[PDB]
């Protein structure tokens, strides 16, 4: 039987990524919101790169929102986010911040507790775009970038 709350997870072709603050490779910011759990989003990592950096999707149209899920990338550690910030808007230009947080780790601070999908739940909210912000990440060198294998939205 289903999960409570599973049938509002949105197509991801409803997903379009319409920034990031930097890419790698071809670890392009669509990959984050293209419903293929293989394909990631990885910001920069040269000298003068560094966090904070954001991702800003854009969905088909208002939503309301209350949960995204994010899926770190599941063959590497790096840039795994551990610190995040949620803002949301109706017309990309006017941001309401959500929450900020952090998804659990190990004892030691250095790996995610859950290498699945980490829920990122808050209080119902009308919007059409949604950015999410890696304040504190993990890589052989932590804090520099950030990768998302899939971000996954709710919404009605
Ligand atoms: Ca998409
Ligand atoms: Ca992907």
């Amino acid at each position: 039987y289903k999960k409570a709350g599973s049938e509002f997870a949105l197509d991801s072709s409803k997903l379009e990524a319409i920034y990031a603050t930097s890419e790698a490779d071809r670890d392009y910011k669509e990959n984050a919101v293209d419903g293929d759990e293989n394909t990631i989003w990885h910001s920069a990592y040269q000298a003068a790169d560094k966090l904070p950096v954001s991702i800003t999707i854009k969905l088909d149209k208002a939503y309301d929102l209350n949960q995204i899920d994010y899926l770190p990338r599941q063959n590497s550690r790096n840039g795994h986010v551990t610190e995040y910030k949620i803002e949301t808007s109706l017309d990309n230009e006017n941001w309401t911040e959500v929450r900020t947080g952090n998804l659990e780790v190990n004892e030691a601070g250095n790996a995610l507790a859950n290498r699945g999908y980490n829920p990122i739940r808050f209080n119902t909210i009308n919007a059409q775009y949604l950015r999410f912000t890696a304040l504190k990440t993990l890589g052989d060198t932590n804090n520099k970038y950030a990768s998302a294998a899939e971000l996954v939205f709710y919404g009605k």
